């Protein structure tokens, strides 16, 4: 699960919530879907946050992820 499966390393733009809240990180745990951003370019890359088994975390965790849509490979 390196870093590069969350899309971090690809440059987001951080913004403002109107909930109060700022944006997650890729990788860390979230309290809903909407806390998940969009990165540079969501017209390609899909961003969102769902469950996924934790080993570090030893329990099932909501992590933002980042990648290509048309590039499976990625």
């Amino acid at each position: 699960s390196n870093r590069w499966n969350l899309g971090y390393g690809i440059p987001h733009k951080q913004v403002k919530l109107p909930n109060g809240q700022l944006c997650k990180e890729p990788g860390d745990s979230c309290s809903k879907r909407d806390e998940c951003c969009k990165a540079d370019d969501q017209k390609t890359y899909s961003s969102g946050c769902a469950q996924t088994w934790s080993a570090m975390e030893g329990g099932f965790v909501r992590e933002c992820y980042i990648c290509a849509v048309e590039s499976s490979m990625c």
